[PDB]
């Protein structure tokens, strides 16, 4: 059982679980901007109605899931703000009515004035029945940006794998314990575990393509989560209005915030954060970019004795084996995703009159992993 102070749910991992549709009526005014992104976008209504906002203070949201979905509103609202219709014209400052309560709330949450993975994806989500299973067909999101757009798609998908992921992050304590305890049989047991449950993610994971077209990905949905660290768009950043009196750099949203693209990593010693690349940097930045209770959980992984020294000191072809079904999971999940990354950018990128970047990060990230296979 891992401690509640992670907050990881046993069902939905690092999902938020059941979240907030509906703030309070004092945030009214943001809540009907949020969800009419796509009316309000299309017909050049967006930046106005912003604009015509008066700062509210952010005392009025008391609960975790209430400033959880506060952020997913405000962040959507931003990126709406800053990208426009999504064709090039940008807003290089943010209004002071906004730009300060997203900003004192991000300050309070721990995490920065920017949309992130554990907004769009996390906390973006319901049940369409609650009495109903956690499946793409019983599910919604609770903000787009364009009609169509797929982020139901990508985001709901993204989701689901996170879910399929709760499984093995489950079994982790077993692992330690295992270790602790000198438990051999019961340690093989918890890794080929975590091997099964990464094996479903993948096939989760496949659903993509279902819901996702190429072209709307590439041109739309890519746009909006885009950020403004090193982009031509906003060379120096963004200026958050009346929080910072000089603009700021802060990344976009990536599958690398997720914790579970970092997390079985860790577990298994696979030292990506190691070696000083390009690919190492990133990882670790981006765990400022998670809910300061998931960057405290990949710390606490990290305390942790290695469980890669722990089976190659034992001298168990059996315990090698099961370990190696972990790393191979995970290699297919890497390569999987290089795939996704081709389909959705690299082709779509040449068909227009971007993606090797993320390309060469999923590469490396992938040669590790094979590089980590015991034998
Ligand atoms: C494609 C999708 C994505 O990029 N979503 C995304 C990005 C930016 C956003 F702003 C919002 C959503 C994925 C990659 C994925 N997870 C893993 O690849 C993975 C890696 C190791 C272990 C496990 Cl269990 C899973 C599915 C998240």
């Amino acid at each position: 059982m891992i401690s509640k102070e992670y907050h990881i749910d046993e069902e939905v991992g690092f999902a938020l679980p059941n979240p907030q549709e509906n703030l309070p009526d004092f945030y009214n005014d943001w809540m009907f901007i949020a969800k009419h992104l796509p009316d309000l976008i299309e017909s050049g209504q967006l930046r106005e109605r912003v604009e015509k906002l008066n700062m509210l203070s952010i005392d009025h949201l008391t609960d975790h899931k209430s400033q959880r979905l506060a952020r997913l509103v405000l962040g959507c609202i931003t990126m709406a703000y800053v990208w426009g219709k999504g064709h090039g014209d940008v807003r290089k400052v943010l209004p002071r009515n906004i730009a300060v309560p997203y900003c004192q709330l991000s300050k309070k949450l721990e995490l920065p004035p920017i949309l992130v993975y554990a907004d769009c994806v996390l906390a973006n989500w319901k049940k369409k029945d609650p009495n109903k299973p956690l499946t793409y067909e019983n599910m919604d999101v609770l903000f787009s940006f364009r009609d169509g757009d797929c982020s139901k798609g990508f985001f709901l998908v993204s989701l689901l794998v996170e879910i399929a992921a709760a499984s093995a992050i489950k079994v982790i304590p077993t692992v330690f314990k295992a270790m602790q305890m000198q438990e051999r049989d019961t340690l093989l047991k918890a890794l080929l575990e975590i091997a099964s449950c990464l094996e479903k993610a993948l096939q989760v994971f496949h659903q993509i393509h279902d819901h996702v077209n190429p072209k709307a990905f590439f041109s739309v949905l890519r746009i909006y989560l885009s950020g403004w660290k090193g982009n031509p768009q906003l060379s120096d950043g963004l200026v958050y209005e009346g929080f910072w009196e000089d603009p700021k750099e802060f990344a976009g949203g990536s599958a690398g915030q997720s914790s579970v693209f970092q997390c079985f990593d860790v577990l298994l010693g696979i030292q990506q954060t190691a070696g000083g690349g390009h690919a190492a940097q990133f990882l670790q930045d981006m765990r400022r970019y998670m809910p300061p209770a998931h960057r405290n959980f990949l710390c606490s992984l990290e305390s942790n004795p290695s469980v890669r020294e722990f089976v190659l000191s034992k001298g168990d072809a059996g315990l090698r084996e099961a370990y190696d079904a972990c790393v191979k999971a995970l290699v297919s999940l890497r390569s999987y995703h290089l795939q996704i990354v081709t389909k959705y950018i690299l082709i779509p990128a040449s068909q227009q009159p971007g993606g090797t970047d993320l390309m060469n990060f999923l590469k490396t990230v992938r040669s590790t992993t094979e590089k980590s296979l015991l034998k």
